[PDB]
C-alpha cells in the first residue's frame, strides 16, 4: 500500500465536510483505505511524504474537446461571439480533416498532450466529448483518445457526440456535417460494447452526448434515452445557450427544457453544460428530475454569454460540477485556474448581496464531487474509505503564497502556477514534484507539436 | 561601449510595445549597463560577456504593476473578508492594521519581510516594477513603512515607487479616516519632503521614486490636494489617487456639492501629472475632459470584480485616447499579486456587457500594453515599458514550450489565454537578471519564505 504521511490540510468532501490537519492517506491499489490523523504504515511499500501540502480528491472536468488543443490562441477567433465561433472551429476541423492534417495519430497526441496538462493540473478525470469536430466518427477519433488516456493512467469518459440535424432542416449545424441518427446509434452501441468499463473504479467509460437541441433531431434524443436505460449509461448534451430558447420554439414550440422533458432526458441519468438562461419558472422543475448541470464560467464569459444562475441551482439542491470546454474556448484547460473566474465574475451580479456569491469551498466541491456527480461517479470525487484514490495535492509553501490563512480559499485566491505537486490516479502516483512519474514531457510536447495542422 | 554587454539571444518572440507596434521572430536584445542597446536579428556578440538562448521564449519588457499594498500579503484568504462588500471589506483591513501594529505584531521588521516576499513574488510573475501605497494601513508612517518597503525592493533590485498614502479628512469632519488617525496636512507634507530628499531618483532608469497619494476625495483635505499638486510641481513627482469607487459620486456630492473630477479640478489634480485609481463608474460625460486633461488610469480588474463593484468602461477610456495601466492592488483584494493572472481575468470579464459587438471587448494585446506601456505612462516612466534602444533593460520572458502550451498559434494571446503556470522565465530589472530557469537568480527563496512565515502576525 502507499501512505502519504502528514499533509498540511486535507479537504475530504465528505458528507460531514470534514478537514483535517496534519494527517495521513492510506492507499491499497484502486481504493483509499484510510484518511486520519497518525496511520499505520505497517504493510506500507512506500511512504510520502505530504508535509507542507492541501490534498483535495483529484479534479475532474465534466467538459473537455480534446482535439481543440490544436486550436488555441488563434488571432482570428479571439474575439467573436457563437456563430462565428462555431463557424471557424467547425470549418478548421473540417478543412484539417479533409486534407488529411487530422488523422486518429494526430488526434492520440494533441489528446495525450492535454490530458497531461490536465493531470499536471491536478485534474484525475476528464470527460471528453467532440460536437464540433464533424469528420470525428469517420477519424476514429474515441479510440484514439481512450489510447492516449490508457497510456497515461487518467480517468476518462468519452462522450459520443453528433451534429444530426442540418441546416436544410433548421439546424445550426449545416448539412455538411451531419451523421445520419441509425449511424449514430450504431456507433454508439459499438463503443460501449467495446469499452465501458461499469464496474466500481472504472478506468474508462461511454456516456451519449447530442451536442444540443438545436443540433440534434429528436429521434436521436429518443434513441439514446432507450440506449442509456438499456446499457446503464449517461446522457450529455448542451443547455440553455443564449440563442437556444429561440431555435427551440421556432423548430419545435416548446422550451429547450420541455423538449428534453418531451424526449425521455428529464431524469436522474443526464448532466447538462452551461445552463446559461433558464427560465427561473424551471429550475424547481430541473431538481425534481434530478439532473445535473456543469458551471462552464471560461466560455460563458469568452463568447459574452455571462453568468449561469449557480446560486440558485446549489439553492434547489442541484447537483452542480465544474468543466473548463476545449481549448478553442478557454483557451487551456486548467481547470484550477477557472475556479477563480467564476470566484470572481459571479460577485459583481449581486453588488450587496455577498451571502449569494459562491465560495472556494463551493467552487472546490464543484471540481471534484459535484464533477463526479454529473459524470454518476459516486466512487469518487471524495477522500474517504471505501472510494477511489483519485488525490491531487498541492504545496502551500511556495513565495507567491505567503500570508494565506485558510489554503482552501488560499488556492482559489492567490499564486503564480496551478501546477499540482502530487497527483494519485486510481491508486498510481502520475505526478510528484509537479512532474510526470511515468509519461516522458518533453518527449511528448515535440511529437505532438510536430503533428498540430500548420 | 562596453564589454560587458549581455545578449539574449534568438527569442521566438519579441513584443516591443514602440511606437510602431513591432514584433520581430528569431531575434535578439542587446543590454549594456542599465539600458537597451539594440532590439533586431543577428546581433553582434562582440562587446558581449554573456549571451543567453533566448530560444523557445517570448520576450515583452517588464511587466509594471501600478497599484501594491505589500502590507497585505499578511491579510491573504482570510475566511471572514472572503465575501464582502466594500464596507465590510474596509472595516476588516483597518482594524487588522490598526490592531496589528498597535499590539507590536507589525513592526518595521515584519513589513520588510512581507514586502521582501510579495515582491519577490512579483518578480517571478515578470513584474520588473512596482508602485506600492498604503492607504488602509493608518499607521504606517509612524512605522516607517516605507523605509522597510525601500530595503525589501533595493535588496531584490525591482524597480520600486512608493506612493506615501494617507486619510487627512477625520471621522469628524465625515471621513472614514478616525480621528485618533488623522495626520495634519504640514506633518504628511514635510514627512513626503523628506521621504523625495532621502529616496528619490529623478534620473533616467532611477531605481526608486516617490509619489503622492491621498487616498480620494472621501477620504482627503481639499488642503493636501493642493499641497500635493504644489509639490508635484516643485519635484516633478506623480499624483496619485483612488477614483470613481462606487458610492464616491454621493460622498462627494455631500461633501463639497460637486463630483469627485470637478472637485480635483478645482484642487489642481486635473493634469498630465496624475494616475487614478479603478474609475469604474464616472459620469460619461466627464470622460472627454479626462482625456483634454492628460490624465492617466489604472484598471484594477482583480479587486473591481471582488467587490462587487464591476467593469470600469476600459474601452471608453481607450477609445478617448487616455492613458491606461494595470495594477492588482494589495492581497487582501486580490488576493495575489499575479499582474498577468488578472489580465485573463479582464480579457474574459469584460466581455458579457457587450455580447453582441466584440470588436469592443479587450484584446490581449491591448492588456499585455495596459500592464507594460500603459503602466509605465501611469508612473510617468518614459524611460520603461517598452524593448527599444535607449529604454531601461527591464525584460520579462515565458516560455513557450511547455505542454500546457502545446497548440497555441498566437503567443502573446497564448499567455493570456492558456497555461497552468504564469511564472517567468528570465526576468532581467536594471541589466541585471534576477530570475532565470523560473528560479531566483540572487534572492534565496526557501530562506526568505521561512524567514516572512514566522514574522507573519498570529
Amino acid at each position: 500500500m502507499i501512505l502519504i504521511r502528514g499533509l498540511t490540510r486535507v479537504i475530504t468532501f465528505d458528507d460531514q465536510e470534514r478537514e483535517l490537519e496534519d494527517a495521513d492517506i492510506l492507499i491499497d491499489g484502486p481504493k483509499i483505505v484510510a484518511v486520519g490523523k497518525n496511520l499505520s504504515d505497517r504493510s506500507v511499500s512506500r511512504t510520502i511524504d505530504g508535509r507542507g501540502m492541501i490534498a483535495l480528491p483529484g479534479l475532474i472536468n465534466s467538459h473537455q474537446h480534446l482535439y481543440e488543443g490544436a486550436m488555441r490562441a488563434i488571432p482570428q477567433l479571439e474575439r467573436v461571439t457563437m456563430a462565428s465561433w462555431l463557424e471557424g472551429v467547425l470549418t478548421r476541423s473540417a478543412g484539417w480533416w479533409r486534407d488529411g492534417k487530422f488523422g486518429p495519430d494526430v488526434i492520440r497526441e494533441v489528446a495525450r498532450a492535454v490530458l497531461l496538462e490536465s493531470l499536471l493540473g491536478g485534474i484525475t478525470t476528464v470527460a471528453d466529448q467532440h460536437p464540433f469536430f464533424p469528420g470525428a466518427t469517420a477519424d476514429s477519433y474515441i479510440d484514439a483518445t481512450i489510447e492516449a488516456a490508457t497510456d497515461l493512467g487518467i480517468r476518462f469518459h468519452a462522450v459520443r457526440s453528433s451534429m444530426t440535424l442540418g441546416k436544410s432542416e433548421g439546424g445550426f449545424c449545416d448539412d455538411l456535417f451531419v451523421e445520419p441518427v441509425d449511424r449514430v446509434v450504431q456507433h454508439c452501441l459499438g463503443l460501449i460494447d467495446q469499452y465501458h468499463e461499469p464496474e466500481p473504479f472504472g478506468m474508462v467509460r461511454i456516456a451519449l452526448g447530442p451536442c444540443g437541441v438545436p443540433y440534434d433531431k429528436p429521434e436521436l434524443f429518443e434513441a439514446f434515452a432507450q440506449m442509456a436505460a438499456d446499457y446503464d449509461v449517461r446522457l450529455h448534451t448542451h443547455f440553455y445557450e443564449p440563442l437556444d430558447a429561440g431555435m427551440s420554439d421556432h423548430l419545435y414550440g416548446m422550451t429547450p427544457w420541455r423538449f428534453l422533458e418531451k424526449h425521455g432526458w428529464a431524469s436522474d441519468r443526464v448532466w447538462l453544460a452551461h445552463a446559461v438562461v433558464p427560465p427561473r419558472e424551471e429550475i424547481p422543475e430541473f431538481a425534481d428530475a434530478g439532473v445535473a448541470i456543469a458551471h462552464l464560467i471560461a466560455p460563458d464569459l469568452r463568447m459574452g454569454w455571462g453568468l449561469a444562475p449557480i446560486r440558485e441551482y446549489l439553492d434547489a439542491g442541484i447537483t452542480v460540477g465544474f468543466g473548463t470546454t476545449g481549448s478553442a474556448s478557454n483557451d487551456g484547460g486548467n481547470l484550477l485556474g477557472d475556479l477563480r473566474l467564476a470566484a470572481l465574475a459571479h460577485r459583481p451580479a449581486d453588488p450587496n448581496e455577498p451571502e449569494k456569491w459562491l465560495s472556494a469551498r463551493e467552487l472546490l466541491r464543484m471540481a471534484t464531487r459535484g464533477s463526479a456527480e454529473c459524470l454518476g461517479r459516486p466512487d469518487l470525487g471524495v477522500l474517504e474509505e471505501g472510494r477511489a484514490a483519485d488525490i491531487a495535492c498541492w504545496r502551500l509553501d511556495g513565495v507567491d503564497r505567503v500570508g494565506v490563512h485558510d489554503p482552501a480559499i488560499g488556492l482559489i485566491m492567490t499564486g503564480l502556477s496551478d501546477r499540482a505537486s502530487l497527483v494519485v490516479v486510481n491508486g498510481q502516483v502520475l505526478v510528484e514534484n509537479e512532474r510526470p512519474v511515468l509519461a516522458d514531457l518533453e518527449r511528448i510536447v515535440a511529437n505532438t507539436t510536430a503533428l498540430i495542422p500548420k
